């Protein structure tokens, strides 16, 4: 029963499927929730109803998940232009420094992805002793901040020398043009090379990390969006979203 | 030198001269501050130089300033659509019950004013032993929630028998035609009517407030608005930009 009585929220968001769609072409204002879909969308939708809040959505200038001052989502959040991030925000400890997570939507982690060429590589960390492949991150998303900050001098190392792309679709544009591993986050990018055979993943899924929203630290609101998260994570109607999601690809 | 490092602050406005003026017949987004002009525009502007934060302005979608649930400018600022109102909102015990109020731009004052017929009143309890004149109060503004509110049940009465207007605008429009007497708020409404040697004070000015801007409880910026709004009011600032839109008209 006890909600937030009817408070103005500002989400932020970037288009990344399944999470988020680009807004519809027909649109008449970015910022209308109406004009998008996935998971996130209808996550925040039933999160909205359950807590009583109203909500519009912004996304930054720099269509930046956050990298670290901080850019992207999480520069606005920080400034106060949004109250919450609603992507799957990679939950980090460089990140966790100076904003809080939501209890989680889902466990995510990085694969290292290519087109096969049948002399592809058994482990990521092969990249390192080779000149056949390219691989390449995204700036400013998680698995850069992960590969740099990370204990394992090696993984920093697969990220100094990584290409760096301007967005997630541009890292996928390139793996699947050949010669290039695209490091990024499962399971959103078996979402998208869904159906694409010529696209192996080297080795096993490594360095996991929860996909939450992102919220300034002290947040009045924080324990509700948790209650609330918990309940369609323990029912299983995440996992339902997701799946209805993929099935639609 | 401490300030606001940069946070964005929505800021809630009604048009109302000298104030705060009407958005440009040109402009193409009603949040835009550069569409404006008025006393409280300019103070906003220096205010946020010297505080380092970014703002929009927003006006309530029913153009109230605030009765009491609440509506108007209050309602937007309590539901966290805003975060400042910036209006000459006048501070009353009714509205510090449940927003803070900064430290004062200026003094205001109730004046009942009336077009002269010869045969005007004396004081503006007389209104209610005589049948010439009607007189008027603006719905979910100051004078109204003070009349209704004061210890003195004449006051109330005032109050309670007051033609009820839509806005500030037409209150001065029925009191321009005759008849009609309109209760309001000094210094504004002797700019309203600088020139219009027909509309006379009935009596001395009663019920002082002071006109402040309006802030949620525990506002982390409150002390910084108030340091600086004093610095502006000690030196004058705000007077002269008074006289400056006053002398424009
Ligand atoms: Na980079
Ligand atoms: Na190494
Ligand atoms: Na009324
Ligand atoms: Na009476």
């Amino acid at each position: 029963s006890n909600n937030l009585n009817g408070m103005h929220l500002r989400l932020g968001i970037i288009p990344e499927m399944p999470f988020i769609s680009e807004p519809s072409l027909g649109c008449t204002n970015i910022r209308d929730p109406s004009c998008y879909t996935g998971v996130n969308v209808e996550i925040v939708s039933m999160m909205s109803q359950d807590l009583n809040f109203t909500y519009n959505f912004i996304t930054p200038e720099d269509l930046k998940f956050g990298g670290k001052e901080w850019n992207g989502l999480i520069r606005d959040l920080l400034d106060n232009k949004t109250d919450m991030i609603v992507v799957a925000l990679s939950n980090n400890a460089v990140r966790k420094a100076d904003i809080d997570f939501s209890l989680s939507m889902m466990d995510g982690g990085l694969g290292a992805l290519v087109k096969s060429d049948g002399t592809d590589l058994s482990h990521p960390l092969e990249l390192l002793n080779q000149d056949k492949y390219q691989w390449g991150v995204v700036d400013s998303r998680n698995p850069e901040l992960l590969l740099a900050s990370n204990q394992n001098a090696d993984y920093n190392r697969i990220a100094e020398d990584a290409v760096k792309v301007g967005s997630y679709g541009e890292g996928l544009e390139r793996m699947r043009a050949g010669g290039f591993v695209f490091i990024d986050e499962i399971p959103g990018i078996n979402y998208a090379t869904k159906g694409e055979c010529d696209i192996v993943q080297i080795g096993e899924t490594f360095q996991p990390f929860e996909l939450a929203f992102g919220l300034r630290k002290n947040s009045p609101f924080k324990n509700l969006v948790d209650t609330f998260m918990l309940g369609i994570r323990e029912q299983g109607v995440i996992s339902e979203l997701y799946a209805k999601y993929e099935n639609q690809k």
